[PDB]
């Protein structure tokens, strides 16, 4: 396969699905990545996650950066043998969770003390072998006033040549990997179109919509996606950082984005809520005690195919590991089906339809 | 199958290998089983359960009682269907961790309340559908006094009786369940004869060998079952319960044992320790940080062909749930592997050597 080639087979209106060849294997769009925290997406094995239909998973530096650290992860053999999964990886910049699990972080134009800077996280991702490098930038507050939107979006900017430069200077990482910029601005139309444009310039192999799961509500978001899509570069994967609600995902892709991740199938798993077509429900509320029934009724996962509602109650209320194990390998599976109905429908020019089904059922 | 048929194929000195064939499958022998705490081999999946080399798993019953509730388990369907493992289940009466787990315990002749009692305890064996039913007893303390064995001796004798009577008066229960009575009698080889000639007056499927798993030391243990086990009826099961550190199981074969069950090999896996032919080791220590190594060298399981000592000193270390699935797969699949190795050497009339050679290295 190619270092990176991104095919647009079928669209309706703003919705597009095709596929992404890389060197380690073909990622479907639109695609749910389900989130790798500390080299492991929680609760389970690399096959179970690829058996749910993941084509690639995304992987958190920041967490890597510190435990287990970066050169040693190379040492050892990179994160794909570290782990155990030998598909596409996407790494974030690790710049995020800094302004978020960290203290006394000191953020200057060179980078970010708690030194990350651009050119060290694109070397951090070199060294853990990620497949999709992300550029190190900065995700804007929310809310944010016009004047320091621009000085946030103005400065992800500057970063954003300093990340495809040091991409670039490494032979190794320029051909086997690829990397994608970040559209930031906050809400406001014009930030946006400065950052595309700035984006565009430089040139990316893809491009990702920053500084939307930030709480400003789904209308917002859809908002500044009607008019932020449509000014990246249409050849090329639009992605929606940190967004994977369902309902957030099928109007995200009726916008033109082609990929997405977020922790919600995995830590609301943890926590009990499992995610079924008619919505989402609490395992862990008294009248699934005696439900036989499995989580969600058409669902194809093998947790319905064998366990009962009353069973996943159980564990949940008792603690036990193996009820986390099954809800995050259900609401997965969910999410990955939820993308396969998104990518068939579109294919089939009925995904207009598709998403109005969709929405009445699931509330 | 027959409801229930123990057939001894080799011997070797005491020990003794063969397979006991119940309605729900066949159990190899030497035997150990996986407890399954809360109708869950913790953080395995019954398939992976299966595939580690288990023929049958432990059900505690205590838990269940209280939650989700015998009554509640047999609507929904039994345990077997309950937790989705569809082969032999073996239950503990649910006496011991009364005098463990709860408060305001209060015992009579009639059981005992915090009101469990010999009657009680069988019908919710049977609730859960267990395949190996165990009398209902009281693990005498260590130390004790030869009044005090011997008083509780004598009352376990009695509920043993009671326990045959019970079992035998529920006709499906009697057609397809076995009961396996309790040997008790603390350290004192004249309570263990009486008790013993007690058991077998009565008559039961499988006896146990039981309060060996008191902290009495290793050397006490084995001394105590030279001059037991061979007062049991030797072409029944003899199963030692509680008893599973590798050693502990070696020479417990080497004396008769067919049957072993403890929580070391989960528990343990979930707290960092891995068993291997050299000894078991601490994951958690700094010197397997870089260790790309598997757990065992020889070890066949799906966890040693996979993942490296990094990875999973990596996992521990950071909490992860992978963790304590990958840790705990392992553990099992030692102790199947132990146990294969133990009925081969039975088989081919060279265990004496194995055990000596085992020894050696383990320590
Ligand atoms: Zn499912
Ligand atoms: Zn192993």
């Amino acid at each position: 396969r190619p270092r990176f080639s991104f095919s647009i087979a079928a669209r309706e209106g703003k919705a597009r699905t095709g596929t992404i060849e890389m060197k380690r294997g073909v990622i479907r769009t639109p695609a749910f990545m389900p989130v790798g925290t500390a080299a492991t997406v929680k609760a389970l094995k690399p096959e179970t996650v690829r058996a749910t239909g993941a084509d690639i998973i995304l992987g958190n530096t920041y967490h890597l950066m510190l435990r287990p650290g970066a050169e040693r992860i190379a040492k050892l053999g990179g994160l794909h043998s570290f782990m155990g999964w030998d598909r596409p990886i996407l790494t974030d910049s690790g710049g995020y969770q800094v302004m978020s699990l960290s203290s006394l972080t000191k953020q200057s134009e060179e980078g970010v003390t708690f030194m990350l800077s651009p050119e060290r996280s694109i070397e951090i991702q070199h060294l853990l072998g990620s497949d999709i490098v992300m550029a190190f930038d900065e995700c804007t507050p929310y809310p944010a006033t016009p004047s320091r939107a621009a000085s946030s979006m103005e400065r992800s900017m500057r970063w954003a040549k300093r990340s495809r430069d040091a991409f670039d200077s490494r032979k190794e990482q320029a051909e086997n990997a690829a990397l994608f910029g970040i559209q930031q601005g906050s809400v406001f139309e014009n930030l946006r179109q400065q950052s595309a444009d700035a984006l565009a310039e430089i040139g990316f192999d893809g491009y990702a919509v920053g500084g939307l799961a930030v709480g400003e509500g789904q209308d917002e978001m859809f908002r500044v996606l009607d008019f932020s899509v449509p000014m990246l570069p249409d050849d090329k994967p639009h992605y929606l950082m940190g967004v994977g609600k369902p309902d957030d995902i099928v109007g995200a892709v009726e916008r033109g984005i082609d990929m997405f991740d977020c922790v919600l199938p995995t830590r609301s798993g943890r926590n009990g809520q499992a995610f079924t077509w008619d919505g989402p429900i609490n395992i862990r509320n008294a009248r699934f005690s005696e439900d036989l029934k499995p989580l969600d009724s058409e669902c194809h996962c093998a947790v319905c195919q064998k366990w009962s509602r009353a069973y996943i109650h159980h564990l949940i209320r008792a603690g036990e590991i193996l009820g986390a194990m099954l809800m995050t390998e259900h609401n997965i599976a969910f999410y990955q089906q939820l993308m396969q109905k998104i990518r068939d429908s579109i294919s089939e020019g009925r995904f207009s339809q598709f998403a109005q089904d969709f929405r009445a059922r699931y509330f």
